[PDB]
């Protein structure tokens, strides 16, 4: 039923300042639904991530009106009404699928006519491992009451898309895995430092990528705010 879920996005687009654009994410396993509880991030250079929807159709906090989310028919949608030069990136979005999160493909969005914040999640920039050895990622959440949100974890390999890792609620301690990730990752957290934790296993080429932490929690506007992302490269 959902073992094969894919989620799917157009794969560019071009636009203009003043333009409506369009963005949408379809699902696999039929409709776009309120449970997949949508939402929409942007990507930037140098893997800069910003939430900007979340529950489907909330604006997150701070971000600018020109954005706005909805369910239209069987997808879901992302609607920029005016364009601006600062909205050229890639955009994902993400459905909730019962026990875990799917990430659509992106969509490169280019805009012609080109030419702090409160809350931080604060990862370091880079690590190196070698193959078959393990390796501790870490994410302190700055800014905000660091127990009341989940850690997501996500990540980028090279060129390539998202990838939902698993997340951690510090307050109870809960921890979900991806299927792909639950023998790769290991989450665990501190309080007191405010600190995410995740382990990397069994390390291969294949691990190196930019993994990220991004905040979550029930009914929130889910991956809101991200780390700048750990790049880690495993190598002998
Ligand atoms: O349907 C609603 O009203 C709110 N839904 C959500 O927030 C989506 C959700 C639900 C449970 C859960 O454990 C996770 N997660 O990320 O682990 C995410």
């Amino acid at each position: 039923g959902s073992a094969q879920a894919v989620v799917t996005q157009e794969s560019a687009l071009t636009t203009s300042p003043g333009e409506t654009v369009t963005l949408t994410c379809r699902s696999s396993t039929g409709a776009v639904i309120s449970s997949n509880f949508v939402s929409w991030v942007q990507e930037k250079p140098d893997h800069l991530f910003t939430g900007l929807i979340g529950g489907n159709k909330n604006r997150a906090p701070g971000v600018p009106a020109r954005f706005s989310g909805s369910l239209i028919g069987d997808k879901a949608v992302l609607t920029i009404t005016g364009a601006q030069t600062e909205d050229e990136a890639i955009y994902f979005c993400a459905l909730w699928y019962s026990n875990h999160w799917v990430f659509g493909g992106g969509t490169k969005l280019t805009v012609l006519g080109q030419g702090g914040s409160q809350v931080q999640l604060q990862q370091p920039g880079a690590e190196l491992a070698k193959p078959g050895a393990s390796v501790q990622l870490s994410c302190k959440g700055s800014g905000y009451t660091f127990p009341n949100y989940w850690m997501h974890w996500v990540t980028q390999r090279p060129g390539r898309g998202l990838e939902w890792i698993g997340r951690i609620d510090p307050n109870s301690g809960f921890i979900r895995y991806d299927e792909r990730f639950k023998t790769k990752a290991t989450l665990t957290v501190d309080k007191p430092s405010s600190t995410a934790y995740m382990q990397l296993s069994s390390l291969t080429s294949d691990d190196s990528a930019v993994y990220f932490c991004a905040r979550g929690c029930y009914g929130c506007i889910h991956f809101d705010y991200w780390g700048q992302g750990t790049t880690l490269t495993v190598s002998s």
